[PDB]
DNA sequence: CGGCATACG
DNA sequence: CGTAT
DNA sequence: GCCG
C-alpha cells in the first residue's frame, strides 16, 4: 500500500505523526553530523513515510510492512509510543556534540566538515568563533555577523515584499523576465529560513548574463548585505517596523527550455528531489537534474513544457507542490 | 553486498 | 571547501 | 539503516 519512494506518494505539509517524524529526523541529523549519509537517508525516509500516513500510528503493529522501518527505526517508535520519549533521541539532544554541530552548521558558510574540525579544536560557541576571526572566510564572517537575524523565521508577508523588489530589479535588468517563488514557500510553508526565487525569460537565450545585471541593481538599491553565474546566495536587507532585518534569499536563473526542471528541482523538498532522482535513475533508467532529463540509451534529453510533463515522462502520478513535503 | 541525487559558487 | 532543492 |  505504501510505496517505497517518497515521490510515489503525497506528503502534505502537516500530518498525523509529527512527534514520531521529528524524533527520527533528530537521529537523521545526528547521523549526518557523523558523516553517515546512509543512516541519515534511512532515518529521513522513515520519517517521511510517517508524514504520508493518513492517521496517527498508535501501535507497533501498524509499522509492519512499512518501507524503511527495520529494527532501529521501529524501536524508536516503540519507545515513543510506550513512554513518550526515546532514550537514544534524548541522549543525542542533550549531547555536547550534537548541540555544537547544530549550532555551527547553522552558520551560513559552515558545513559539517568545518564544524567538525572546529569541534575537535575545542570550539563550542559563536563567541569562540568571533574571538578568532582570522580563521573565518568572508562568507563565514557574514553568516556569523547576521546569525541572529538569520535564525528568525521569514514570514509569508515578508516574501511578497521581497518578491516585488526583486521583480523591479529584474524588470530593469531584462524587460519581460519573470520571477517565480520556489522552495518551501511554494510548497505552502507559512514560515521559512530563506526565500528562493527562479528567474527566466520567455525568449530562449535572453536570460544569458542576467544574474550579474540583477545583482548589480539590487546592490545599487542598497538591498544586498552580502553576496559573492546562475545561482546567487545573498543576504538581503528586509524592511521591518522602524528598522530592518537580514534575510537569506537565493536567486536562480534558468533558460525557459529548462524552467520546468529548475522549478521542480528548486521547489523540493530536498528529500523529495533526491528520491525523485533515485527513482528516475534506478527504476526508469533516466538521469534527472535541475536542467533536464536524459535518456542515456538514446542519448537524448526530454523536452518538458511543465512539471506535469516531467511526472508523466517518469510514469508517476502528478503531485502538486503542497504534496511534495517529503 | 552495493547503493544511497545532483548540481553550481 | 561552501551553497541549493 | 535499510532495500533489492
Ligand atoms: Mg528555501
Ligand atoms: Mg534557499
Ligand atoms: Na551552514
Amino acid at each position: 500500500w505504501m510505496p517505497a519512494y517518497a515521490c510515489q506518494r503525497p506528503t502534505p505539509l502537516t500530518h498525523h505523526n509529527t512527534g514520531l517524524s521529528e524524533a527520527l529526523e533528530i537521529l537523521a541529523e545526528a547521523a549526518g553530523f557523523e558523516g553517515s549519509e546512509g543512516r541519515l537517508l534511512t532515518f529521513c525516509r522513515a520519517a517521511s513515510v510517517l508524514k504520508a500516513l493518513p492517521s496517527p500510528v498508535t501501535t507497533l503493529s501498524q509499522l509492519q510492512g512499512l518501507p524503511h522501518f527495520g529494527e532501529h527505526s521501529s524501536r524508536v517508535v516503540q519507545e515513543l509510543l510506550e513512554h513518550g520519549v526515546c532514550e537514544e533521541v534524548e541522549r543525542v539532544r542533550r549531547s555536547e556534540r550534537y548541540q555544537t554541530m547544530k549550532l555551527f552548521t547553522q552558520i551560513f558558510g559552515v558545513g559539517v566538515k568545518t564544524a567538525d574540525r572546529w569541534y575537535r579544536e575545542g570550539l563550542r560557541t559563536l563567541d569562540d568563533l568571533r574571538e578568532q576571526p582570522q580563521k573565518l572566510t568572508q562568507q563565514q564572517k557574514a553568516g556569523l555577523q547576521h546569525h541572529q537575524d538569520l535564525s528568525t523565521p521569514v514570514l509569508r508577508s515578508d516574501v511578497d515584499a521581497l518578491q516585488q523588489v526583486v521583480e523591479e530589479a529584474v524588470g530593469q535588468a531584462l524587460p519581460g523576465a519573470t520571477v517565480t517563488l520556489t522552495g518551501g514557500f511554494r510548497r505552502g510553508k507559512l514560515q521559512g529560513h530563506d526565500v528562493d526565487f527562479l528567474i527566466t525569460h520567455p525568449k530562449e537565450g535572453q536570460e544569458a548574463g542576467l544574474l550579474p545585471r540583477v545583482m548589480c541593481r539590487l546592490q545599487d538599491q542598497g538591498l544586498i548585505l552580502y553576496h559573492q553565474f546562475e545561482r546567487s546566495f545573498c543576504i538581503f536587507r528586509l524592511p521591518q517596523p522602524g528598522s530592518w532585518k537580514a534575510v537569506r534569499v537565493d536567486l536562480v536563473v534558468a533558460p525557459v527550455s529548462q524552467f520546468p526542471f529548475a522549478l521542480l528541482g528548486w521547489t523540493g523538498s530536498k528529500l523529495f528531489q533526491r528520491e525523485l532522482r533515485r527513482f528516475s535513475r534506478k527504476e526508469k533508467g533516466l538521469w534527472l537534474n535541475s536542467h533536464g532529463l536524459f535518456d542515456p540509451e538514446q542519448k537524448t534529453f526530454f523536452q518538458a513544457a511543465s512539471e506535469e510533463d516531467i511526472f508523466r515522462h517518469l510514469g508517476l502520478e502528478y503531485l502538486p507542490p503542497e504534496q511534495r513535503n517529503a
